[PDB]
C-alpha cells in the first residue's frame, strides 16, 4: 500500500499531545484552531466562535467530527481535553488563564478572569491538540485524536507506526500506513533519504542541501520561517552574571555563523523574532568583539591565568547548533573562556538538572501565531516551559503581564518593544540566527507541509504518488 516512512529528529518520550508537538505534525492530533499557509489563526474543528464581551469566548463545534476510535467531538470532549491538558503541562496552563469551561452538545463557554487576547491564538498551539480523555488506552501512549493518521503502536523514543484513520472529516486519507523514526543525526537522515529507507526528512543539514538539489528522485524545499537559534544562559548558577553573559554575547560572530554555518539559510539575529516582521523593533546587532569580551570578563577576574569555564550543552536534532558550538569554543578561548561543549541525546530532559550546566545551544520556535506574548509567556517569565534557565527580572515581568491584558494590537505591538528593549539589556539569552525551514523528501512524495511555522508536516491529502 502507499505507506510513508518519516525520519525526524527530537525524540519522544511522551507522545501525548500536550507534552510534544508530533502529533499535529505527523498527522494524529489537531487543535481547536490552526494557522493557514500565510500564518493566519483560523478555525479548523470549529464551525464558529463569538466574543461577546472580552471574558468570553462561545464555541460552536463541528457536526461531523469523529475521533480516531469512532466516537464524536463534542464539546464535553473538547472540555475534558482541554481541562486534562490544562493539568498535565505547565506550557498548557500557563498559556491558557481560563476561568470556567461550560459544554453543552457542540456547544463550548471559555471563560477568563480578565481580558486575555490571544486566548485563541493559543488554542492553535499544537500542545493544545484535542484527543478522546474517555479513551481506554495511556494518552502518553496512544492517544487517540481526530487527524487523518491514528497512533497505533509507539515504540518509546524510536517509533510511531500510524494507519489511516478512513472517516477522517476533511477528506480520505490518501496514505495507508505512516511510519516515523527518530534520528538525531542529520547526516543520518539523509544518508536514510538517500538509501530510500525514509521517504521524507526534516531539519536537513545546510551542508548536504547541494546533494539533495542535485538528485532528480529527490527534492528539498528551502522556507523562511519562525524559528531562531540561540545561546542559552542557566541564571540560577550565580558566575553567569551580566558580564559574562554580555562577553559571551560578544564572543558570538553572528555574520560569520550565518554565512558559513547556515551557508546563507539564515540571517544574523538581534531579539528573539525574525526581523522580517515590519513592526518588531530589534536591538542593534552585536559585532564579535573578543577585547570587549576579555574586558568584561575582566570586571569578574577571569584571566588567562584563571579563565571562566563553561560547560556549554548542545545537541545533534537541529544540526546547526553544535557547528556553532565548535566555533563559540575556538573563539571564546581568544577570551579567557575554556568552554566544555556536552552533546546530550535528549536536550528537554537534560536541562531540568539546573547543576549540570552553564549554557546550552537551543532552538525555538518564537513567533508561530503572529503574536510576541507566547514567547515571553514561555521564555521569559519564572516556571515558563521553555525558561530553562530561569530568567526572570521583576521589571520584565510587570510589562509582559500588562501585555497579557493588552486589547488594541497597536499598543501590544509598542508594549512588546518595551519588553524587547528593556530585556534585551539583561542578555537573557543571545538570539543568533533566523533560520530556514528545509525539508528533504523522494519526489514521488506530494503535499506535505513547509510552512513558516515548522510544525505542520503531514495533513490528509500528503500522498505518493
Ligand atoms: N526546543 C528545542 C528542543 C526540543 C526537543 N524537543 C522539542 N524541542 C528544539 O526544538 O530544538
Ligand atoms: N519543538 C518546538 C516546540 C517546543 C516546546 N518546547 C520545546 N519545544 C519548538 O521548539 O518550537
Ligand atoms: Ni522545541
Amino acid at each position: 500500500g502507499k505507506d510513508l516512512n518519516i525520519s525526524l529528529p527530537l525524540k519522544t518520550k511522551s507522545i501525548a499531545p500536550y507534552e510534544t508537538d508530533v502529533p499535529v505534525k505527523i498527522g494524529a492530533a489537531e487543535s481547536l484552531f490552526k494557522t493557514n499557509d500565510q500564518g493566519k489563526i483560523e478555525k479548523a474543528l470549529v464551525k464558529s466562535y463569538h466574543q461577546p464581551n472580552d471574558t468570553t469566548l462561545d464555541i460552536e463545534l463541528k457536526d461531523n467530527i469523529k475521533f480516531q476510535n469512532g466516537q464524536k467531538l463534542t464539546a464535553e470532549k473538547v472540555k475534558s481535553s482541554l481541562e486534562n491538558s490544562m493539568k498535565k503541562s505547565d506550557l498548557v496552563k500557563y498559556s491558557l488563564p481560563i476561568s470556567s469551561i461550560t459544554a453543552k452538545g457542540q456547544k463550548l463557554t471559555i471563560k477568563t478572569n480578565s481580558a486575555y487576547p490571544e486566548l485563541v491564538s493559543e488554542l492553535a498551539n499544537p500542545f493544545m491538540a484535542i484527543y478522546d480523555t474517555d479513551a481506554k488506552s495511556d494518552v502518553n501512549q496512544t492517544p487517540v485524536g481526530t487527524g487523518p493518521y491514528q497512533i497505533k503502536d509507539y515504540k518509546q523514543s524510536r517509533k510511531i507506526s500510524l494507519s489511516n484513520f478512513k472517516d477522517y472529516w476533511q477528506g480520505k486519507p490518501k496514505l495507508d500506513h505512516i511510519t516515523v523514526t527518530y534520528q538525531e543525526d542529520g547526516n543520518n537522515r539523509v544518508r536514510n533519504l538517500e538509501s530510500q529507507k525514509d521517504d521524507l526528512i526534516t531539519d536537513v543539514p545546510v551542508n548536504k542541501v547541494q546533494d539533495i538539489e542535485n538528485n532528480q528522485n529527490l527534492k528539498v524545499s528551502k522556507e523562511s520561517g519562525f524559528r531562531t537559534s540561540l545561546l542559552m544562559y542557566n541564571h540560577t548558577n550565580k558566575k553567569m552574571t551580566k558580564s559574562v553573559r554580555e562577553a559571551l554575547d560578544h564572543i558570538i560572530d553572528r555574520q560569520g555563523i550565518a554565512d558559513h554555518i547556515y551557508q546563507g539559510y539564515a540571517k544574523p539575529a538581534t531579539s528573539p523574532f525574525n526581523d522580517k516582521i515590519p513592526y518588531i523593533k530589534e536591538p542593534k546587532l552585536t559585532k564579535q568583539n573578543i577585547e570587549q569580551a576579555k574586558m568584561l570578563l575582566a570586571k569578574d577576574g577571569y584571566t588567562k591565568e584563571h579563565p571562566l569555564k563553561i560547560k556549554l550543552i548542545t545537541y545533534d536534532g537541529r544540526p546547526e547548533l553544535s557547528k556553532i558550538a565548535q566555533v563559540l569554543q575556538s573563539d571564546a578561548k581568544k577570551a579567557n573562556i575554556e568552554i566544555d561543549i556536552k552533546s546530550v541525546d535528549d536536550i528537554e530532559g537534560y536541562l531540568k538538572d539546573r547543576s549540570a550546566w552553564d549554557a546550552t545551544m537551543y532552538s525555538f520556535g518564537t513567533i508561530p501565531r503572529g503574536d510576541t506574548g507566547y514567547f515571553f509567556n514561555q521564555a521569559y517569565k519564572k516556571d515558563g516551559a521553555i525558561n530553562k534557565g530561569d530568567y526572570n527580572n521583576s521589571n520584565v515581568d510587570d510589562l509582559i503581564n500588562q501585555l497579557n491584558h493588552t486589547v488594541d494590537v497597536k499598543e501590544r505591538h509598542n508594549i512588546s518593544n518595551d519588553i524587547i528593549k528593556l530585556s534585551s539589556r539583561d542578555v537573557p539569552n543571545s538570539y543568533i540566527a533566523y533560520n530556514d525551514q528545509i525539508v528533504a523528501a523522494n519526489s514521488k512524495v506530494k503535499n506535505y507541509k513547509v510552512t513558516p511555522e515548522g510544525i505542520y508536516l503531514i495533513d490528509y491529502r500528503t500522498t505518493i504518488e
